[PDB]
């Protein structure tokens, strides 16, 4: 089991944005995942005054995209179904202010033309990330502008990094709040390309295969982490009476039906690694972003069976990539 | 692990209701499950010459409900957000049919009164029961007219009985499918009642709480069930290139925005014990029903923590009855 | 000259339901018989004099990408499939959904009961709340949604108070005030495109014209006129306050499925023009947008009329103002 | 008398962006004033004179309950929350997003940075596409919705070329009958009832008045007149295939979710009344309904008027009305 990262008591009252002058800073976090994916980059930027940050997915010829915002608190700008940057922050909804740093630069890369045609799509999601720390710093248009430009091909930064700076798990009460970070997993199967990508800021906690809590929920008198159904069920027994933020990016071409309903198949599959997950306290997005590379092949038989390759089939597998990534983040 | 139940081979060209003079049987399956909730009721009705049945949860009442239809290939009518009666049943979309026979059969008990709120609201779901068996036997008005009159308090028949006679899960392969049954369980903490119904067809597998699969993806070739995830990664790797109907009842009183967000909860925690699940290839649909009789307290607070009973905790109690009753239709 | 007056009159209680008739399905003919030349689309209308209550079942049986666009507040839909075999609208409220079982039934039979994938038959219904404007309980069943199925015909459809219309009523701020309405249909050729609007009325609003007249719904017995019920509303509302329509559009136009449900959606919309108020929490208005993908839109969108003028959008306006026509025909 | 043109022009290329100038923001005072009473509620309206483009805030300082109705094809949204501070309606496409933010900012910064989950200042901010109606890429950022905000008084709207109305145009079927409109609000108080409507029509389609006319966009030069769109559409299909609006409706009576949901759904559709077409695929059409929660309805629905007149139904299409004299403002 690892050791506890308690985020600690609230501090409110704290300064703001305006009581600095905010350099921002790429963000390397505890290690680098590399990978192959062509036309696909990460930038990551974070302010240490928070510290808060922001992490930007760039995908510069433009890429289908199905938004599942399935949560009941989400923080939302654009959301729409062809982006050219996925932009990830904290600092609640002011924080969707990085990613129109982000439109911005795309808007001068692009010498301020706009036709229809030409218009740089963002879309942008955010994490209340300020009881884990005793600022009010959030990220900004300069910082979305940063982390664009720190954004290269084919790296990532695990951990505390970009939206994960002051990410945290299991929110029965503050006082058992662990400190997550971002994640990210990458996997190639012939041509095939999945990447995901996960700023898990819940409510629940995180879980891994075996069913065992790893980050979240984390009581120092006990020295043990639990799932929150056991004090939630102990709380009804006593007293009745008496945000997730994610992004899976393949290349694999889908139908714009096909698509959205990998996207929930995904979504939903992260409560296997996230509990609970999507509830009322919860903001989760997720993005499914796609190249529109690789054609499916038009029968879905293999010798692993006659139903074997299609969408669903790509969406069990990315279910696990995804998986993976949340753990990267609780690790 | 348990013993394999091979649905075996489709047969398709068999007779369908007209061929058969048929009559209802009370399905009792494998063992009752006996629980207190007051105002609720259960009744289940098969044809052995499917074999095919549907389940019916009657309210007479009425009450409070939310639906969350998010497969891919729902078969839903009604959907209402007030319902007298929810009723599952096999046989594809003809099988809705069997909701229109519980809807009469309220209107006539009503002495048929038409006012608005005198309406008697059903909503209906199906699953696709035709490739576990050799006819082509539905659920028709008589067979939803009969589960209707065969309900009573406080009992659910598991297993093969009702909606669950011909269900079965994992669907890589039809070689590999295997029968499941329907399930309920309940739960009471403190003055609150929770009971779960669930008729699981899926395209994935059942899963247990160790991360086992117990149901579904059976060769035997190798007397072991697989994940489908392992047979979909390979066949990627190969060729590129070379439905669960459910219900949740409670008694805890909650707004329409609460409540909608419960079922939304609700179901995605099923993807726990059914991998993969909310597919394109699914029509999974649950229903949340309150019966709006306790009030969960003003403040959420407990000795378990200062955000621990609420709508999210209900819906994290809610989703391992939920896990238990999918248990109980494997087994 | 205003139109006569349709009242439907105060509600009944008491009255029978099916089983104390022994109910023979009539082919309905309505007022009159709309023709028209849309091959693989059939029409059948069917009702029970007892209620008076109906079915209209839109038949394609080689199935054709639908997109829903159910808006009201208090919508009872069956199946609301992205393709279908047909459609059936029903008066009967949520009774009246089991008239598309009976379609779907017997499309079965025609199927020899064969249960592939591949050969299930997919019925989408809606239905109305026509119990106002009569003193039974009558609806309509499996028997009569069979029957409207047997009855379809190629470009036929019966004007006025014939199918689902029977019993669809307007005008609903006082029963006093309430008319009978009808169901409608209107047909557009456009070269090799077409476009057919079948529209069954039972708004909480009046039927209004393009002249904006209020033609249907809304007559106060003690003026001899119609006003729009908006006058109604806000003279309530300094009083007391001091300080369903279903409906189904077909073409032949290949729309991919999000062309085809935002298609729907303006559709639905622009018939707040003939319907008012619209989309309202007492209505169940429900729309079909059904495309047989027969003929393929230009590559691009230009033409001597302008560089956006050929598109879906474009079409979606055509097909607003043949929906409108079927409007009026269903409150004439 | 038909209204003189106000043709937009061809689309102009080349043209610079924001750090090109040294852009002030200028207060909005629009054609006109409207004045009106509804304490709670500010509206702040800026423009950059380089674009030209703009921003119009409302500022609710207590928060209020909102339903966001999205029904365009081509929304350009932000926030979209169920209870608001502030809505914020621009210029610029989907760049001006960047102006609510701006307001957010600003709220922050007036509760001294505190982060507390009931003080998180919540703004909800949809965009219009004003580039082909100029000939710079000019949009409105977080400067200038700061400015929106510090320019919003209770009780006052400018009419006409005014913060997001500034390049606002209508009916683009064709790029050379596109019209500039402007913003327009109405408001009307019946009893202690309030009820606000305000918007930027920028739509594919055209403004068209009660009696059916079209008074702005599609003005063809070679004729003199406006006509419907619908009429280039039939003749582009017989040709070639031979055989936004960003809004908002504030009210002070309470309504639940559930109901205030369905009640922008009514007002959205009924805006196809006086924009057609009106919800297409070319459009991001958003209309924002948003309650103050000061009134309450009576608990049953009866008056002299109608045993179902005083309900939220009615409230709508009363709202309805003022939208629509909204609409026509912002066309004058």
């Amino acid at each position: 089991d690892p050791a506890p990262r308690l985020a600690g008591p609230p501090v409110f009252g704290g300064p703001g944005n305006d009581a600095f002058d905010l350099a921002p800073v790429r963000s390397t976090g505890r290690e680098m995942l590399r990978f192959d994916f062509p036309g696909v980059s990460i930038g990551a930027a974070h302010y240490e005054e928070g510290p808060t940050g922001a992490t930007v997915i760039h995908i510069p010829a433009g890429a289908r995209t199905a938004v599942d915002a399935r949560g009941g608190a989400v923080g939302l700008s654009g959301g729409y179904d062809f982006n050219h940057a996925i932009c990830l922050a904290g600092g609640a909804g002011y924080g969707l202010e990085a990613g129109a740093g982000v439109s911005r630069a795309l808007l001068e890369r692009l010498e301020h033309r706009t036709g229809f045609a030409e218009l740089q799509l963002v879309s942008s999601a955010v994490i209340y990330d300020f009881s884990a720390r005793s600022t009010a710093v959030y990220p900004d248009k300069a910082l979305g502008r940063a982390a664009l430009e720190f954004a290269v091909p084919g790296e990532f930064p695990q951990g505390r990094a970009g939206a994960g700076m002051s990410a945290s798990a299991g929110k029965v009460d503050w006082d058992r709040t662990e400190i997550t970070g971002q994640g990210a997993a990458f996997r190639r199967l012939g041509d095939v390309r999945i990447l995901a990508v996960v700023v898990p800021n819940p409510v629940g906690v995180i879980v891994d295969r075996a069913g065992t809590v790893v980050r979240g929920n984390y009581d120092a008198q006990t020295g043990v982490r639990r799932h929150p159904v056991f004090d939630y069920q102990e709380a009804f027994a006593e007293q009745v009476p008496p945000t997730t933020i994610s992004a899976i990016v393949t290349n694999v071409r889908m139908s714009p039906v096909e698509l959205n309903q990998f996207a929930k198949q995904v979504h939903s599959s992260m409560h296997r690694g996230i509990q609970p997950f999507h509830t009322d306290m919860d903001g989760d997005t997720l993005f499914a972003v796609t190249t529109d590379e690789i054609d499916l092949p038009t029968t879905p038989g293999s010798s692993r069976g006659r139903l074997s390759v299609n969408a669903t089939a790509l969406g069990a597998i990315a279910s696990e990539v995804m998986w993976d990534a949340v753990l990267e983040a609780g690790k």
